[PDB]
């Protein structure tokens, strides 16, 4: 009934903004629409797997606050299998490799994979972490989608089809569906290019032992009866001195302030008293999640180990069901697997198919990749399809079609009267992943801190002391990645020595 | 409590599908979410105004199912007046015409206006108005905005400039912001560029006498106590026998079937048990509706008429509030008005100001664009800004970014177990507008009644028989309009 906030939702996000706000002293209820907690991320646990994460998984150096978060919760970590080489398979060959970029060898080729990838991260720095709004050619890249700077940009078919398939792989969405302003957004503020796809010192170095689940399930352990499970929030009512916040189940809670913890369009399935304003009133119906089947197929052993291959495979082509996998293996070597994404518009496509319908066309790709009879003999099956989830709507995270972002993007984290706004949506560091979860919520706990009066407004956004356990290397380039030219840049250099 | 049907939303489709299945003798109930009916259609009465509509308000030859309905109401229509010159208003100066497009007098310009205009007929062709996604080209379409469509097609400023304003009239959205192939399939399932555009002879040609408010205020006229107005959906489960639909203010409804009858996006409001099968939960997320406020800018005399213009204005360019016009006048003479639409990102922009800055900032640019003083002289203002409805989320309609149409389109109207799908969003004949609802809501109804045995399957979907007051003139070319070519046409033939 009556409490201090109210805390919406019971994902990482909300967690911690609950448990700062409880550490803080002051009286919290989270309202979870679920009978679990953890969202966007679930640990899946049986005799057959031990425990496997559904979602949100992998971690790794620059994630300092979920990193903190987890230590603190009694967490550990362990690195995901990169020993071996690397897989690029591309128009129905297999390419091993070794470093975070398929490589090229073709003289134009390379120029133009060079090319791409740094330019990425050249319009990157022009967009503020904090406002990518506030580009100077803001309106320009949000006007176009990713397809049309791809088109712009990629001079050579092998070029595009790898930035197609990081665009998909990144975001679960197609090229055409998301701005380009939001999209390079994205990229820059986990980083840049090097690090949101590097395993070795990027965001894919590692994964929790145990599973990602534990961080809500374990804060939920130290709130206890404050964590209120299937209770989805339909009313919040503002109307008068303490905030109403009713449930489906019949509920009524009474709070001073509200923290809404949930994807942005999620917010939909709440009616306000009064009207939202008309921005976030049209925003919350402007920002859709991707779509993804995370699929985890079990083998007797790491077969591809003995090849000299690691797990990781990047499978180009519209044939290829899946078009990333990694090593799913146990850090003591047991529950061999291989996690594979099936991304975007393939989501929906192979929904229609059975769970063994999946785990045969997964097996028989991962067969021809690897060159491996072994990989048609299973052991075990996991899979979770994100689409299907009405207290989600999606995964990884929210995109911003064409126009979105600059039209309505300073209103994602603007508080409503007495309600902040959580979710790793609203980050600025790492949005997307369960990094930003952490974050947008302790950010939105304090921001209530403040109001209260307990904090100096200089407090509300808190930098991260570097993790020791997962330090971070530094993004360095070569010379000739710097000043290599581009395909055009050629073709101008060749025109001016031709005149 | 308990009823054969119920309808959640009480606009014009979710009254049109009450009404049909209330007069076949089945037990109906509405449940509206606000203190009123008509949704997206608002009539205001006041002693400035007698009446105005501030939200949909147009209907036009080829619209035979809205008319038949308000016509069996008791409602009449008035012609909007365009006896006057039309007005295309183009870099700070205005120019007088007669007929539905806009003329130019380059000869590249014609020949780009004209093939324009001409390609999105052409394509539209190719688009079945049922199933738009079944085109030819119906992914390589969808991959694209309309602004990468009009980029590649408009060879001169002038055409793009009145192409964007186009779309931005007709969708109440930006160019970049939606699907080339919805935006083409919306166009062609209105009858195309002529018909949609056209005041003589196309969807602006007439206005309810008293309002389009009275098509849902009649209909809860005739239902009486079945329609249950402030009680939001907040639940439907569908796990048992009937069908369980539960309100905000707590009240429990049991039902045979559910029609949703609310825009496509504002199922979002409801928790659903069984949850939704994955399509329908993803692609109620991709689908919102466009900004527009509508303003009515009210004067002692219909002034403009004096000078020969009928009042429509064509207003090109970033600085004018207001890119459209028509005469609002009372088909008497009296209550002399301007209607103007404030579209897309000038919306989000102009909202921000108070009423008396919106009424200034409209005045002056009426008084440019009509050379009058006396444009500056309001006796009245009133205005709607549909971007802050709860409960509408916009208008006029939904719109489909780029990807969405090929990906989510069919699931628009499938049923889920005992929900049928009305909203002029599912119809296939002027989907967006009044004619629309009536015909998604009547069809909705049609497929219960089928459930239930009650109509063969041929009778889901029904023909309309045309109007005999709106009678509809057919869409003519001339032969220099088919067969004059592009720009790059003619640089080939060159
Ligand atoms: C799903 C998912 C998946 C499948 C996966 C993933 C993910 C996911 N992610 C994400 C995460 O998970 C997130 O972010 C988080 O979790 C979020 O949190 P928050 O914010 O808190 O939210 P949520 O969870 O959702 O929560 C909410 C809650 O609430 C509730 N509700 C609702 N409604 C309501 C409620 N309540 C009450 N009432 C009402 N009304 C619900 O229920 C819930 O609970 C992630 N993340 C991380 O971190 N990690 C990971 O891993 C993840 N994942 C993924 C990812 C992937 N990745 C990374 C990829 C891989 C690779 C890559 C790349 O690379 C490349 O490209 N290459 C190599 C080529 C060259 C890049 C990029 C990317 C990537
Ligand atoms: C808003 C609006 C405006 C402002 C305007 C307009 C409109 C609108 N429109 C549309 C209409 O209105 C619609 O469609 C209808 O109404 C719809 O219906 P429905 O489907 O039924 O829906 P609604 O209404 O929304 O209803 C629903 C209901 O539900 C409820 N809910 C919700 N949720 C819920 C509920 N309940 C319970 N629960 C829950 N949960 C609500 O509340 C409601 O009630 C229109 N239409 C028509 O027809 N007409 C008109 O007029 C209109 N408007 C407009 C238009 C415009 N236009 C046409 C334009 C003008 C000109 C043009 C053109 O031309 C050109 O371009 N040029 C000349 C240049 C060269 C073209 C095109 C377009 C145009």
């Amino acid at each position: 009934n009556k409490c201090d906030v109210v805390v919406v939702g019971g994902g990482i996000s909300g967690m911690a903004a609950a448990k700062l706000l409880h550490d803080s002293g002051l009286n919290v209820v989270v309202l979870e629409a679920r009978d679990r907690v953890g969202g966007r991320t679930y640990t899946l646990r049986n005799q057959k797997v031990k425990y496997v994460d559904l979602g949100g998984s992998y971690v790794g150096p620059t994630q300092n606050r979920i990193l903190r978060l987890a230590k603190e919760l009694g967490l550990e970590t362990y690195k995901v299998n990169e020993v071996e080489r690397l897989i690029h398979h591309v128009k129905g060959k297999s390419y091993p490799f070794r470093g975070p970029f398929p490589p090229v060898w073709n003289p134009i080729t390379y120029l133009d994979h060079n090319n791409f990838w740094r330019t990425m991260d050249d319009m990157g720095r022009e967009i503020p972490s904090d406002a990518p709004w506030k580009a100077p050619l803001a309106e320009e890249w949000d006007n176009m989608t990713m397809k049309e700077l791809l088109d712009k940009l990629c001079w050579t078919e092998s070029a595009k089809q790898l930035a197609t398939l990081f665009v998909n792989l990144c975001v679960t969405a197609e090229t055409h569906e998301v701005s380009a302003l939001w999209f390079l957004w994205y990229v820059k503020q986990c980083g840049g290019t090097t690090r949101i796809i590097s395993t070795t010192n990027g965001g894919q170095e590692r994964k929790f032992v145990g599973g990602s689940g534990q961080v809500s399930e374990r804060i939920m352990d130290l709130l206890g009866d404050r964590v209120k499970l299937e209770r989805p929030v339909i009313y919040i009512d503002q109307t008068r001195e303490n905030v109403l916040v009713e449930t489906l189940n019949h509920e009524m809670y009474e709070a001073k302030y509200v923290i809404s913890a949930i994807p942005p369009t999620l917010g939909m399935k709440i009616h306000f008293n009064p009207p939202l304003p008309m921005m976030r009133n049209q925003m919350i119906t402007r920002v859709p999640l991707g779509s993804v089947i995370k699929c985890i197929v079990y083998y007797k052993e790491p077969f591809w180990r003995k090849k000299d291959y690691c797990g990781t495979m990047i499978i180009d082509g519209e044939e290829a069901p899946v078009a990333y996998t990694l090593d799913d293996t146990k850090p003591e070597g047991n529950y061999a697997a291989i996690m594979g994404f099936i991304l975007a518009h393939k989501a929906r496509k192979l929904a229609r198919l059975t769970k063994e319908e999946r785990l045969k066309k997964l097996c028989e790709l991962y067969a021809k990749v690897l060159g491996s009879l072994e990989a048609l003999e299973p052991v075990h099956y996991e899979e979770k399809n994100w689409c299907e989830e009405q207290y989600s709507g999606g995964c990884y995270t929210t995109y911003f079609p064409p126009g979105i972002l600059t039209q309505y993007g300073r209103v994602l984290r603007q508080p409503v009267d007495r309600i902040y706004f959580a979710g790793t949506e609203t980050a600025t560091h790492w949005s997307g992943y369960m990094e930003g979860a952490v974050e947008a919520g302790e950010r939105a706990a304090r921001e209530i801190l403040h109001a209260m009066g307990k904090i100096p407004e200089d407090e509300i956004w808190q930098s991260e002391p570097e993790s020791v356990d997962v330090p971070a290397q530094p993004i360095t380039t070569t010379f000739l990645e710097r000043h290599l030219p581009s395909v055009p840049g050629l073709l101008r250099l060749i025109g001016l020595t031709t005149i």
